């Protein structure tokens, strides 16, 4: 109940964080490419 | 209980971290766009 | 217990990480603003 | 169970995040190298 | 035992990650300061 | 078994993430140093 619910909230937050980390990684690659020329 | 309470604190910290990671990603996209 | 104690340490590390991620996000926004002009 | 299932989802999200963090680290190293 | 042990390893990895995130945040602030000036 | 196994996978992913975060922090420090002069 309480434990399962907290774990579901943790899972959801980590999914959102993973998506944002992916988007950030792509942008960082674009920065590297722009600075290389 | 003690386990449930710790897990709620973990959930809250991860929610805050997810929000900050999103804001960082948006700003990094803006940097990429400015440099392109 | 041992499980509760480990979870408290996890909570504390995640709180510290969240604070640092927020500070980093703010600085990244400032970089974006400086590069936009 | 419900607990096991949530933990499997947590594991999967963290695997994806670890991969992205690695890719980001490599790109950040390339930025450092470009700037000198 | 197995659960407690895994949780201790998780705690340790998160402590290391938090320290590195803090150091990164400081460096990002320095980047922002350099680009503002 | 299932809970312990998921926790071991979580531990392993977090170890990998910590290593990458450390490498990223070092590179960010190098960027700060390059931009400072």
């Amino acid at each position: 109940g309480e434990i399962a619910q907290a774990l579901k909230e943790i899972a959801q937050a980590l999914k959102e964080s993973a998506k944002a980390t992916k988007e950030s990684a792509w942008a960082t690659k674009e920065i590297a490419q722009a600075l290389k020329g």
